[PDB]
């Protein structure tokens, strides 16, 4: 389980479109989440 991505800071999907779990900039706060 690494999905390093995740708390990372973006606004947009491309710098989330490498982790395994948190393939979501996450635009709830532009940083990086896991998904559902």
């Amino acid at each position: 389980q690494d999905d390093p991505t995740c708390g990372k800071p973006c606004n947009t999907m491309d710098d989330c479109s490498n982790g395994w779990f948190c393939q979501a900039c996450w635009n709830s706060r532009k940083t990086c989440g896991p998904f559902v």
